[PDB]
This record gives C-alpha cells, structure tokens and sequence, in this order.
C-alpha cells in the first residue's frame, strides 16, 4: 500500500487531505 509510505507522519507532504490541520498536525516543521 502507499499509506504506509505516508501515514500522514512522516512524509505526508500535504496540508487538507494530508495530516489534519497544521497546529493539529503535531508536525508541519513545528509551525
């Protein structure tokens, strides 16, 4: 599958339909 080659957590690179919302995505290059 290709959704362990994101999970959204590790790579996801995306924003909407990527790892939920940024403050909420305990990521985003910390904000």
């Amino acid at each position: 599958e290709a959704e362990d080659l994101q999970v959204g957590q590790v790579e996801l690179g995306g924003g909407p339909g990527a790892g939920s919302l940024q403050p909420l995505a305990l990521e985003g290059s910390l904000q």
